[PDB]
């Protein structure tokens, strides 16, 4: 589903994580019970993994 | 359990939201599905919640 961020998230610099900016909308593909979710910011480019307690429903 | 703050958590100024430095050592008594965990720094007065994709064992 579609959600938009309601923090910033910097990241540590791990590829495998999605930076996201306070607003950014993306779209979520999976949500995993250690408290990631794997999103993609919209355009189909970068993928990663974003804090699902960040997601906010849109 | 106890935990360890992978990142830091300043949070938005909620009150529920407890803030977080990077290596912090929290004690979590709830972890819910919405990506939130609530508990207590070692230190331990203040309690609140603090995104559970965070938490790493310490």
């Amino acid at each position: 589903p579609m959600f938009e961020a309601a923090y910033d998230f910097p990241g540590s610099g791990s590829p495998s994580e999605l930076p996201l900016k306070k607003g950014d909308v993306i779209y979520i593909t999976r949500e995993e019970p250690s408290g990631w979710s794997l999103g993609k910011l919209l355009d189909g480019s970068k993928e990663g993994w974003v804090p699902t307690a960040y997601m906010k429903p849109h």
